[PDB]
This record gives structure tokens, sequence and C-alpha cells, in this order.
């Protein structure tokens, strides 16, 4: 039913870990995905605002920092705004199902629980 | 132009088996056990439906990075391309994944990530 | 390298088939994907502007109409605008690799070439 | 919670084999031949690399819709979920696709689509 995607990229900044009145934790961060080339590299670019919640949000929070190369699988969510202030605005966000630091150019010590 | 790609989440059946080709190129093997949930629309709660087993081989330094970072039953995210090998009996084809990116899922766990060094 | 997605939904309107000075054809259309429910259906929603080019653009043009339920595989492309007129705008579009009418609630006569 | 999903583009090895379960539910089988391109970075142009063969089974009216709409070598788009069956020799597992949506690709062809009737 939903539209899902996988985006590989680096966090543009440390994950903002804020809490809701009810206590549940929410982690926000935008992944910036940037491509490859030939003969000379680099181009394209894609910045997707993401949000994970619950314990995954705190793990994201305590396990990721700026520049971190991540793998993110989630659901695209989009909202459509105004006209009574200007004229047609669209925004998009990714509800993260799973995310983890990528092991393509690095390592990590994974501690269970 | 492009291969068929998939993102599979699951657990490592066993630690990554790191070997090296004759030329020296590293190669890590493992299989992800992706278990989907099923809901008995009548009592009980969610259930562990039929699991999928996908063997995956990652190459070069990524593989070495795997061998040194992931272990048994670790939950991981795998983005890769489906490749159909061919092994003979005694015809036979089998479908495995060639990893492009893989990382530990921060779902039920944390991780200390050490960047390597390039840019 | 690129970020790809698959969106199943219906065209919100017939595909605009316009041509470029050079002659190549371009088909534009926005797919509107809307979900399922339980116990009572319907919710969510996602509208993604798409564009196919070349012969696929004309085939899309002559094979699809409004309401058509399609399957679309492409690449997300996003651009970031202004600040010298207002303050930060983001837009997204799907460069369609493959698209075809879905056979979930219909049929179609496929004529080769 | 969710299965592993994939979008595979390719051609039908053969016309869809439509059969019916004992209860009456329709079932169509077929396999997509997805051929990826390879570039000899030295002369020649693009090349037809190693193809992937995935068997797919679609259900109910969708299947009937398949049987009545698709034929041999037709290019199609398939969105589905990977399912691992189990058949025994003489153990054995195999990976096939359970289609959720499938349609003829308007890449190298057109199509006349007849909506059915619901909403
Ligand atoms: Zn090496
Ligand atoms: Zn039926």
């Amino acid at each position: 039913g939903d539209t899902t995607i996988t985006i590989v990229g680096n966090l543009t900044a440390d994950p903002e870990l804020r809490f809701t009145p009810s206590g549940a934790a929410v982690a926000n961060f935008t992944v910036a995905s940037t491509p490859r080339i030939y003969d000379w590299k680099d181009g394209e670019a894609l910045f997707l605002r993401c949000n994970i919640w619950r314990e995954a949000a705190e793990n994201v929070a305590e396990s990721l920092t700026r520049g971190a190369r991540v793998i993110v699988s989630g659901r695209l969510k989009q909202r459509s705004f105004e006209t009574r202030e200007g004229e047609k605005r669209t925004v998009i966000e990714v509800e993260v199902d799973e995310i983890g630091p990528s092991l393509r150019y690095a390592t990590a010590k994974v501690n269970k629980a």
C-alpha cells in the first residue's frame, strides 16, 4: 500500500533527539545522498528529512553523528499546504522503518541487548 | 542497463565467512534470515511468519568491514543486487544477493561507527 | 548511486505529451498513490510528478488516460529553491525508467512492435 | 511486520500458465527474464549481461487478468514479495515472487487498458 524507499547517504548533522510530553523519544535527521561519476566523479544530490521514534530513535541518537553514512528504509510521506498566504507548497518526509550505519567505508562495534 | 535490486532486513544466520580469491580480493559470505510478521485476525497477537533465507556475498574492503563488524544473529539492513548463479547436481540455479551497502540496524541496538579515511 | 522508488497509483489526469524543439517527445503526469485500511478502508495519499521521455513518453501518452492505475519505477530527483523572494522551497520529481498499466483491477491488449 | 519486496523488470519466458486451486481460486505462474546491461569499457557498446530468472505466481482476478492480458516475451513491471518455498529432492529451498501488482511496460510498446468495475 505505502510507497517505500531506500536511501544511502550521510547525515547532514547529528540526530536531534527530542522527547514528547508523553515521554516517547523522537529522532530527527536529514540524510543527504550524493552519487558517483566516470572518467572525475561527483554530482546529483538528494536530501530527505527523516524521523524514527521509540527506542530506535534513541539508538539512532546515540549511534550516529554528522557525516555518518547510513542505509535507510522507510515510507515516503508528503503533505500539501497553503494558497491563503501564497500559492501551492509541497513537502516530503521519510518515516524510517530501519536504519543503520553503512559498512562500506567503515566499521562499527555492534552491542546487543 | 540496471540490475534488479532489493533491500532486505533480517538477522545473520552465522558470523560472516571471510575468504580471499586467488588474486587477493576479499569476499564475505552470509545469509540474512528475514522473518515477516503474521496476525491471527482472531486472538494471539503478531506472529513470526515464514522466514526468507538469502545468501549474500560482499566484496573488497566492504567485506573486510563486514567480517570485523558483524556477528551471529545481528540485525542488518542490506541493499543489493540479485544474482542468479548456476551449480550442477550430482543444471541448478540459485538466487543470491551481491551487497552494495550493508549496516547494523539500530532497531534493537546501538553501534560505535569508526569512519575509515578518504575524504 | 541514485535513489529509486516504485509507486503504484492512478494518473490524476491524461499524460501531457509535448515536444522539445529538437523533436524528442516528453510525457508528464502525476501519479496519485492512495492506500488501504481495515475493519472501512482509505487514507494516506502521495502525489508524485513524473516524466518519461523518448518513445516511452509517446507510448505512455497513447496508452494512458485519467484514473489509470500504473506501476512506476524511476529515480527521485529533488531541487532546492529561493530565499531571495521568500525562504526555502523544496520540490521533487520522478525520472521514470519503466511504467506500465497495472493489471490488478483491469486488462489491456499489449501490441508489440 | 513486512515481507521483503522487489520491483523486477523483464520479459515473460512464456505465456502465463493459468490454473485453479481446488477451492476455485485462480493462480497464474510465469518467470520474468530480467537482463541487465554490461559495458565493455573498451569498444563495442552496451551488452546483454547475465540474466536473472524469477518465477512469479499472481492470485485471484489479478491472475485471470494476467492470463488474458500478457503473452510470450512481453516486457513487464513486477512489484512483489519474495517467498521461499521448500521442495524435496529425489531438503531444497527455492526463491520465487508473489506478485502484488504487475503491468505491461510501455517501454517498447503501447497498451489499451480496460478498467473493470468497482469505484
Ligand atoms: Zn581487500
Ligand atoms: Zn478467481
